[PDB]
């Protein structure tokens, strides 16, 4: 029940939804404790010359340093055949609708794209995300030594890649060993609130 | 200084940020340890006739429950004055743009608004934002006993009401989930780091 997680990172021409393109996605499936159900599958999305040359000088320089933006205007595929591919991905792992949440790193906005771009996965996928960095500005305040101790960080793949293992970072520092506290605990917490 | 978590709810005519307008923002400020630093502050925007006759009758039907619609039809707020009155009490608590993450259940919806509708509030708070929901769903997963044995919820389906619940709800998952201050050592996390 409940045993998967979406992950997908984008990359963007920028983050204003009223005029900026998606020009990557990739998708990886964890099970409920984080381990990774398949190789999971990256796409470049065409933007025509136009949309890209409206990058700004700091997005410019990190997709052209990244090889991404000669990718873009390399790439055949379109929205609707990125969102047909990874939803396809997805429903390999995920059998229903709306039960799967979306997970990653400030991962809000993504689903902004999503909801704008690929309206089909935005339904199937739950509306809850898993935002590790909600995790991570909880440690900042509440645990200071993991905020600090995170595994370092090194593109949508290998960007999903390192959300998975700060997660499992979480995991094993922030959170409570399973099965967690005792039904009686658990009640009388509840009940102050 | 990062005590500060800005806690923001919405109410819309509907999700759609192609049609649907902002008719409620509420704001409370909290600390690190999530006690309140005042009051808070919650508005409700006037939307046109036009734009309250497009919601859905699920909706329409919340709306018109709680006196929200009521509310509505009656406001002389607009969303640049809804936006001077937020970002204003934010400044009283929070010092430094950039700094504080909004908190909430499911806060990327209200904040997909407060990008379209009020570009100064959202360029004032930290990109990164606190979903308490995130941790909702982990538990549910992780510690069953935890996601189902969560404290009961008023449903007021108002701003101001629905930011107490998340805080409570967090206050919940820090009592169960995590782990008591100060944590493990520094030796116990760089080994675990190295591991992964
Ligand atoms: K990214
Ligand atoms: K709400």
């Amino acid at each position: 029940v409940r045993d998967e997680l979406v992950w997908i990172d984008c990359e963007m021409t920028g983050l204003d939804l009223k005029s900026d393109r998606l020009i990557e996605i990739a998708v990886l499936v964890t099970d409920a404790d984080l381990n990774i159900l398949g190789d999971g599958l990256d796409v470049v999305i065409h933007a025509d010359d136009e949309s890209l040359s409206s990058m700004v000088d700091v997005v410019k320089q990190m997709h052209a340093r990244s090889g991404l933006t000669e990718e873009v205007r390399r790439s055949t595929v379109d929205l609707a055949t990125a969102e047909e591919m990874v939803l396809d991905y997805i429903r390999g792992h995920v059998k229903q609708a709306k039960t799967a949440p979306l997970a990653g790193n400030s991962i809000a906005t993504d689903r902004g794209f999503i909801a704008r771009d690929m309206p089909k996965l935005d339904d199937y996928l739950h509306y809850r995300m898993i935002d590790v960095s909600s995790i991570k500005e909880l440690c900042r305040r509440w645990y200071p030594r993991i905020y600090f101790g995170q595994p370092e960080k090194g593109r949508a793949l290998a960007d999903i890649h390192e959300s998975i293992r700060e997660l499992k970072y979480y995991r094993a520092t922030a959170f409570v060993p399973q099965p967690g506290p005792s039904t009686s605990d658990i009640a009388a917490i509840a009940a102050e609130l």
